């Protein structure tokens, strides 16, 4: 719901300027006239709308599965980066598997003793749960993943089928991922494929005959294999070397992709025609995600250095950069036509006419359900849980969720967004401060909400283009990451609709090297209010992906991009669990409706279980945070607030008396559409249940303190609208949909303009 | 012992107005003229007078027994609600039964080892107490019930007869229950039948062939059945699904019954002729308890919404609402004739005459015994106790108990209450503020005393109709629960003697729809002093069940309703135990008699063991609270205290000199009857022992401090009456019969009016 004035970008959105991303924040902006072309066929993007539960097998040690989960751990909630996550494992894998001391202790634990050795055709099966139980005390890692990966390693080498009872069920949640590959995200991919080869080494064609070596001649003396497996596992580890530094890998391959993108290819080195012949690199230089990645890297690094083992080495070794990106990563390769399918565009117009208001959107479908579960601990010290989903809370809310989807539908947003801007007798203009552009991108906003950050802090950073130097490492890094996903998503839509583009170097500030940027071209009608550009002949050249977009013509989105619920029901009921806590929330709410009647104030306080009509209260249950559903309402919220914010300061700067009466128009007008929307929600399964409770407790209070006859005032026009809005704000707050901090400022918007028509 | 003036109900007792219960507290009262008829054949009521000890078998897992006990736990003292008690268990049951880690832990403990697995036809039996001992350290739940249901689950599947020597005897107390079904109690019934199917799934034809599958071919390898039982107990769990929400069940079914109770049936949605034919709905729409429950729901919720799974679903599902109600619940179905059998009625009269005083009462019989037991702990950390009942303490008290019943008998109460109210030469009247009605209901009062609340606070809540918002949730929730039982008990009696009735909708407070209320018809004498109503034609229609009751004629109760003692003697002497502690009381008492003689003050202090004539003192023994016997005396107390209270504000507000001399008459008059009663108990096995001990220590004090000859004054008329009354209050307190706070307020009453005739 980010609204921006296309004329002044530096003022309106500094953060979305390409100019910003390449590192020129000065009044000088990228030059509309310069050199070399390119066409992007393909890119790397993750999936939207996927909530999946993935089992971890008996064995089998799936090397891609783990590597994916590692990503999901670093992504969906912060634990360091997948880079820092792997070398925590390597240190772990060394301290345990290569340590024969640990192998003695647990082989002793299975049966029967560390000293006594028995061939023992008598010994029966053992559960994986018992070995994991042992391992939590032996190698106390924070990330419990590590304990499963070693486990099913031993269970792969332990299956003559006698000793290992192949019965357990364990599941992990694969959720939404940030959509586009920031530079370090690529390094995370190379580093993750470092893990694939690492694990696919552990289960091997020689680990399978390791079973077959001890399958002969029968049951054998136990005491040996503790030292054996320890060395068996050491051989598998030493065989996989860190080798090429994953950072340096990405560093250089991008460096060279920039060298053949750039109009300045200096004398000394331009890529070999041999590495130019290397498979897929034709498809690599045509990759948009890799391009934006370059801009990022060179912004932070300010140089790019090469291992110089090429022209030969990385043409032969590695393409495996390609393999690293293709298989392991959540970012899998797509045709650029189909990456923007969920994006729509619509223009307002004047008489001639130029667009007054242009709105870009993602078609999203709301709902379907809101799952409510209660965690159950099987063993202390571990995050292992059954999640019993208790419905009837979920069903209750979900029924109340249905009307919200209809009334907040994105479809309805663009409608109520475009039709507002018109003023009496047209006529335009460059006046009113020009042609507005607003773009909702719930895909982005969900991310701030998943990481427990305020979407409004990133957005603020977009208009201004500066971040607070004070805040701590994990906070700014989360902000910068978020501030990126915006820029990225903009340039994919911008490019997919104008694939023909020009690459040009920059002078540089120093000048040291420079960053490569993009320029578009577009043909249109003659006279432009819109942000400065010629247009000189009905076609126009622009550096900024926003300008490129403002000039397109209305678009119908191809796909609906329906968000989906996680299935707790079918799986989790029988199964164990992943890092759930940071992804869910304690289910509790308190709110109070107060009102003054006849110069006396009554206050009713209300609780969540009272709102759902049950007793008494269950503190143990939690709600799975509905970040996507939340992000859509944010789009409404951020329009309402940020407009009122901008219109107030607009009225001060407007000296003209005829304009101020126009400004003051839009304010009250959209203040009431906000009111009419919430007030509608105030009547629903919860809303009416809420109003009843509030009113009910007030009258009981009015009965004791005095006469009841005052209750007639609750049925007056104004108090009825009052109580209703409150309910609406209360229902949204008690679901994952409205933060109290944001709903508080929502009320202020509703009150900053008086914004109540009594209207008979 | 609640007394009320039938003229003004709102003022005198608001809490018992139907108008209050359907939620109309405004000056407006229900309209005597409106539409549709109905007749109630049946109701749902609990049992009075039952103290039972229930043994828990080896196995066999009686699914109904446990589900009944859950109720008894949540009832007999508050632990949340039986709804919250159940999902504590389901969480427990996941933590234990689905967890193969724990099955391993205990099977290793029973036999023979965790690593080595031996079929072992040699290995012998183990006692259930030992497996339960293990479970107390493994799954440390506060409610020890859970350990038995799991324990004897394994003892059910473990009978090749080899491993379990299944020998122990454990018992639970099934006590008094609230008599009538509040709305959430119905929710509690559905949720308890959810427990029935839950457990009846556990013991199965497939869990026993589980024995029969492994009965072959003989003793088998141990390590296996550890992972096996876990999935076996798991399959049975996933097989019983929560499915339908218990709250949703009741909400919707009552809603539709209301749709066919009401004269207002909108075209749009009225019950289908198909679900109109659905079996049982005939006796359901004719069921009173459901109706008073309906009123409850709509007061608190303020709407009735339907799962709308009908027209189909509730004809097929649920009737199962009925099954939930039939077996599991303590509320089992009764014909409305036989529910009010213990309720009698009697009127006082004036000359013509209309009733001045009408008293409704429950016939109750006292005694027989008062049990005194000393707990014995077999193991720390558990509530398991032998309770050795040491009699001769019990017998000593019971002997003193026999006269108390005689002097406080309900029989005696109704006499001394009706025969007092007459005034000289009749004649009435509507003057004096009309025709009083008092109704004793020990059944209701005992609930407050079992739950360690002052019955007098609920009583307060009846007259005013407001609860203090200050007191904590559980407190008001106990208060509100109690206030329901009063209202409920009235309307079962009102209806049973006047079944022809009319249902009518109400204008509404919101107004959303409205609550259906009741109107009666009754035949009588010509001119009415009694609370406003037409009467127009020798018959009269009234909304309030109290007015309806006044117009009936004296009734003899059918059944005696004798209260019974719990038998500790026969069972517990050999057996372990339930939640006894909150249900018993530490046995210790201290008291002191003080008197001033010749401007000197002497005091003798007395202790409990001294009063029973033994030495030295045993602190370890406890008393089982006689909550019912206490509740009966409450009937007296609340008359004595609360009348003296109202007669005081009566003399102030009385200007008339002829009226005030009458008021002050009633006060001393019944004051002596209180006095004569207490003094009477003062002569008993204990009472006389008290007097002797007190006087003895005083004289012993008079020898040292000075001359003994002053002791002659202790035998004077006045000091003799003093000490006797004291002993009476002292004997009642040292049994469960008088709270010191109320015994103090009884003295204030006895002294507020001078209240001593010397009378030779």
């Amino acid at each position: 719901g980010f609204n921006l004035k296309v004329k002044d970008l530096n003022g309106s959105a500094r953060g979305l300027t390409q100019a910003f991303a390449i590192g020129e924040l000065k009044n000088q902006l990228s030059v509309g006239a310069l050199q070399l072309p390119l066409q992007f066929t393909r890119t790397f993007s993750a999936s939207m709308t996927s909530e999946l539960l993935w089992e971890v097998g008996k064995g089998n040690i799936d090397p891609v599965m783990y590597a994916r989960l590692f990503f999901q751990y670093a992504q969906a909630g912060g634990a360091l980066s997948v880079d820092e996550l792997v070398n925590q494992f390597t240190e772990y894998h060394q301290s345990t598997a290569c340590n024969p001391e640990i192998w003695r202790k647990l082989t002793a634990y299975i049966t029967g003793s560390s000293n006594r050795a028995i061939k023992a055709d008598a010994v029966g099966k053992v559960p994986p749960t018992a070995i994991l139980e042992q391992l939590r005390t032996l190698a106390p890692s924070e990330h419990e993943l590590f304990h499963h990966i070693t486990t099913d390693f031993v269970c792969h080498v332990l299956s003559p089928l006698g000793f290992i009872l192949p019965d357990a069920a364990y599941v992990y949640r694969v959720g939404r991922t940030a959509t586009y590959p920031n530079f370090y995200a690529l390094v995370d991919c190379v580093r993750a494929s470092d893990l694939r080869r690492m694990l696919t080494a552990l289960s091997s064609v020689d680990s399978k005959m390791l079973q077959a070596t001890f399958k002969a001649k029968g049951a054998l003396a136990p005491a040996l294999i503790s030292q054996h497996l320890a060395n068996a596992a050491t051989t598998a580890f030493e065989r996989s070397r860190g080798n090429f530094d994953a950072n340096a890998v990405v560093s250089s391959v991008l460096t060279i992709l920039g060298r053949l993108w750039s109009p300045s290819t200096p004398k000394e080195l331009d890529p070999s025609a041999r590495l130019r012949n290397t498979n897929g690199i034709d498809q690599l230089r045509s990759n948009l995600a890799l391009f934006i990645a370059y801009q990022d890297m060179v912004k932070q690094r300010g140089r790019a250095e090469v291992i110089f083992s090429d022209e030969e080495l990385s043409s032969t070794i590695i393409p495996w950069f390609i393999e690293a990106m293709s298989e392991v990563s959540p970012f899998k390769l797509r045709p650029i036509n189909e990456t923007t399918s969920y994006i729509g565009q619509t223009s307002a117009i004047d008489h001639m006419g130029q667009p007054s208001h242009v709105v870009v959107y993602e078609d999203w479908q709301f709902a379907k359900e809101i799952t409510a579960f209660t965690p159950v601990k099987l063993a202390n010290n571990s995050n292992q849980r059954f999640l019993d989903v208790e419905p009837g809370i979920s069903d209750r809310m979900s029924a109340t969720l249905a009307p919200i989807g209809n009334t907040f539908a994105v479809s309805a947003f663009v409608k109520n967004r475009t039709a507002v801007y018109e003023a009496v007798s047209q006529r335009g203009t460059v006046n009113s401060n020009g042609a507005e552009m607003t773009l909702g991108f719930p895909s982005v906003v969900e991310r701030d909400y998943a990481l427990d950050r305020d979407p409004m802090v990133a957005i603020a950073a977009l208009r201004t283009g500066i971040v607070d130097e004070s805040l701590e490492a994990r906070a700014s890094n989360d902000l910068k990451r978020s501030m990126f996903n915006y820029y990225a998503a903009v340039m994919h839509y911008a490019v997919a609709h104008n694939p023909e583009v020009v690459v040009s170097e920059h002078q540089g500030v120093a000048a040291e090297q420079g960053s490569l940027y993009l320029v578009w071209n577009v043909r249109t009608e003659l006279r432009i209010p819109v942000g400065y550009n010629a247009i000189e002949g009905g076609s126009i050249r622009t550096p900024e992906p926003l300008e490129a977009i403002a000039y397109n013509k209305p678009i119908q989105p191809s796909e609906v991009l329906q968000a989906k619920v996680l299935d707790l029901a079918n799986h989790t009921t029988s199964i164990h669990i992943w890092p759930w806590h940071e992804a869910s929330t304690e289910f509790a709410y308190e709110d109070a409706y107060s009102v003054t009647i006849r110069n006396k104030r009554y206050t009713a306080e209300v609780k969540e279980f009272e709102l759902l009509g049950l007793g008494q209260r269950r503190e143990r249950v939690r709600i799975l945070k509905p970040t996507v559903a939340h992000a859509i309402i944010q789009m409404w919220y951020s329009w309402f607030v940020e407009d009122d914010r901008t219109l107030a300061a607009a009225r001060r700067t407007s000296r003209d008396d005829a304009e101020k009466l126009a400004i003051d128009g839009r304010r009250m007008q959209n203040a009431v559409t906000l009111l009419r929307k919430i007030e509608m929600i105030g009547t629903t399964g919860i809303g009416a249940s809420a109003v009843h409770l509030a009113q009910s407790r007030i009258v009981d209070q009015m009965a004791g303190r005095g006469l009841i006859d005052d209750s007639s005032d609750l049925h007056v026009g104004i108090n009825r609208h009052r109580i209703r809005i409150w309910a609406g704000l209360a229902v949204l707050q008690m679901m994952g949909l409205l933060s109290r901090s944001e709903a508080e400022a929502l009320t202020k918007v509703l009150g900053d303009s008086n914004a109540l028509g009594m209207v008979v």
